[PDB]
């Protein structure tokens, strides 16, 4: 579990979405995995708007941050889950790591901010959510 808090927005896992969310819905896209709500409160945290590929990612299944090198947001095959059929999952970015489904929504930050959330794992994997280019999350 988790989310990204700001300005009056909170980005979550698609998957993970509550009622709420979709009943406050901004924007969702079932290929990467993310949605958007609104909120009334004003929201925690900065994202990032660079080209940063290490960073450091909050694994809920070890209370632990680690250290990662990630690649650049790529187009990537996503086995069929209870969730989703087999398909490619857009903007998502792998790195070696550990991770369990639950770890979904943990951040990934850089010095210059958030990057995106957990998304997928598996076999000493994890993957991430990028969350750079949507632009109007500050404004
Ligand atoms: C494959 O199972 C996982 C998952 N689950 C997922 O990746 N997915 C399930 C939720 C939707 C995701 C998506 N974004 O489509 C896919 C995450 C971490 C670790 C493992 C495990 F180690 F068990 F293999
Ligand atoms: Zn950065």
């Amino acid at each position: 579990s988790g989310a990204i808090y700001v300005g009056n927005y909170r980005v979550v896992n698609r998957h993970l979405a509550t009622h709420n969310d979709w009943a406050n819905l901004v924007w969702e896209d079932s290929s990467r995995d993310l949605l958007v709500s609104s909120t009334t409160a004003q929201g925690c945290d900065t994202i990032a708007r660079c080209d940063c590929q290490t960073g450091v990612y909050y694994c809920s299944s070890r209370r632990k941050h680690y250290p990662v090198s990630f690649s650049k947001p790529s187009l990537i095959f996503v086995e069929a889950s209870e969730y989703y059929p087999a398909r490619y999952q857009s903007h998502l970015m792998l790195a070696v790591g550990h991770s369990e489904p639950g770890d979904c929504g943990g951040i990934l930050r850089c010095q210059h901010g958030v990057v995106g959330i957990v998304s997928t794992g598996g076999n000493g994997l994890v993957g991430f959510a990028d969350v750079r280019d949507l632009l109007w999350l500050d404004e």
